């Protein structure tokens, strides 16, 4: 049973490319980490660094977590990402998504024994 932080590389870690590939980066990327099976995930982001410098996130900046808890962490750096966010015009089973790259420091909620990302919160 897949867990937290297992669910997290699969949502957010993309360490394969440096950059948002291409215009349909998203579309693929959204069905092939399984983030269209049940729905249209309506918003999501991939973390384009090492599975290393994206776990040491959670000894660096202690930061408020949007749901008011206190475990998450933001990047001292800024790093490469791309924001994925479905179009108007998707509709499922067509889960269609804008890619967007960009360079941002991150938020990530961090659980567990060893303290690991199991939540991305933000980007900003
Ligand atoms: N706010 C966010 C939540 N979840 C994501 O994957 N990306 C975001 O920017």
């Amino acid at each position: 049973k897949e867990t937290a932080a297992a669910k997290f590389e699969r949502q957010h870690m993309d360490s394969s490319t440096s950059a948002a590939s291409s215009s349909n980066y998203c579309n693929q990327m959204m069905k092939s980490r399984n983030l269209t099976k049940d729905r249209c995930k309506p918003v999501n982001t991939f973390v384009h660094e090492s599975l290393a410098d994206v776990q040491a996130v959670c000894s660096q900046k202690n930061v408020a977590c949007k749901n008011g808890q206190t475990n998450c962490y933001q990047s001292y750096s800024t790093m490469s990402i791309t924001d994925c966010r479905e179009t108007g015009s998707s509709k499922y089973p067509n889960c269609a998504y804008k890619t967007t790259q960009a360079n941002k420091h991150i938020i990530v909620a961090c659980e567990g024994n060893p303290y690991v990302p199991v939540h991305f919160d933000a980007s900003v």
